[PDB]
């Protein structure tokens, strides 16, 4: 504890999620579910993975302990907005002591802070992959910065 | 100030940089400098951008204020290792009060903390793009987690 506030972390997270939402919106419906690189999934599956991870983290914050068809563009965007509202309503209620308790996962110990940082990194990772997909589908991605 | 220590931030940063180093190592020499998606650069240019950003941040930490041919794989890796050593030797010396002073940039105000978080996000972004490039060159990327 010395650098970052929970509110600043949540705002950073929500900005990332808004940019990912605009990436999802920029995809054509067909390439969203079909286009992929060799031995890689289409962005539909990646975005479903990200939304499921947000569900996992929300469930962690709600219960106090983590528990260890693919949607089209429109359904996924509605799911994304629901997750956005729930993150904005529930994460501020997270006790800032809870953020640091290394709860036990099959891998090892992990705080909610470390898990949220990993979720953010995974989102940025797959969103850059989606940037490449958008370029290969003839679409200018939303500006990264 | 409530969540993250400078040492934890630096360790996170260095793990990210090690993974990017392994991505650079996994590239074939030709595709490293030549392969790219439409309206995108090859990974050579992206990695040069990342290394230049690390130079910018090191210069910020050294002077107290930010100042606002492409290398092949081997030269870039040597540059990367030099930057790694300098980050590991100089960032621990950063006054944790300095981390939060919003120094002035042409865009606006920005702490070293916000700038480092942006640098990390940009690295993860372009590294995911490099993951796609590696798959398109017939190479299994190093595991993300
Ligand atoms: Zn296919
Ligand atoms: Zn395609
Ligand atoms: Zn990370
Ligand atoms: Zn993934
Ligand atoms: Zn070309
Ligand atoms: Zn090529
Ligand atoms: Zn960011
Ligand atoms: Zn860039």
């Amino acid at each position: 504890k010395l650098l970052l506030s929970p509110a600043e972390l949540l705002a950073h997270w929500q900005g990332h999620r808004d940019l990912t939402r605009r990436v999802i919106e920029a995809f054509p419906e067909e390439g969203f579910a079909a286009h992929h690189a060799p031995d890689m999934r289409p962005f539909q599956a990646m975005a479903c993975e990200l939304a499921g991870m947000v569900e996992y983290q929300l469930d962690w914050f709600r219960r106090g302990q983590p528990t260890w068809e693919l949607p089209g563009r429109a359904e996924l965007l509605a799911w994304w907005d629901k997750l956005t509202a729930e993150l904005g309503a529930e994460v501020p209620q997270v006790s800032t002591e809870m953020w640091a308790t290394p709860a036990t996962t099959p891998f090892g110990k992990m705080s909610p802070l470390m898990s949220v940082m990993y979720l953010i990194d995974n989102e940025v990772h797959h969103r850059g992959q989606g940037y490449v997909y958008l370029r290969e589908l003839g679409v200018t991605p939303p500006a990264f910065y």
